């Protein structure tokens, strides 16, 4: 509270850390359907029931350019791609697959690096 801090966590390697995160998603082989974002002109439904969309591309200009105010934020936004890819995608389909490998793949890094 007023003048009553708790301890200084670290944050100075966060960007560097979740850049290097993100790019392993990127060069993950099930990252292809989530590379950039859904074209909302060819994918029937997508714009109606999708109501964040989002993409690792549009997350790779985020981070790139301090649209990112902590670390919490950033992963708010990755998860938001494989709820987004859940939502809209049968779970026995290659993109349903492909999002729930990319979700674990997402959450072990995450784990390792940060807790």
């Amino acid at each position: 509270s007023m003048s009553v801090k708790k301890p200084k966590r670290d944050d100075s390697k966060d960007l560097a850390l979740c850049s290097m995160i993100l790019t392993e998603m990127e060069t993950h082989e099930d990252a292809w359907p989530f590379l950039l974002p859904v074209n909302l002109k060819l994918v029937p439904g997508y714009k109606k029931v999708i109501k964040k969309p989002m993409d690792f591309s549009t997350i790779r200009e985020k981070l790139s350019s301090g649209q990112y105010p902590n670390l919490e934020t950033f992963a708010l936004d990755v998860r938001l791609v494989f709820d987004n890819c859940e939502t809209f995608n049968e779970d026995d389909s290659d993109i349903g697959r492909a999002g729930h490998n990319m979700r674990k793949y997402f959450e072990k890094k995450w784990t390792d690096t940060f807790k």
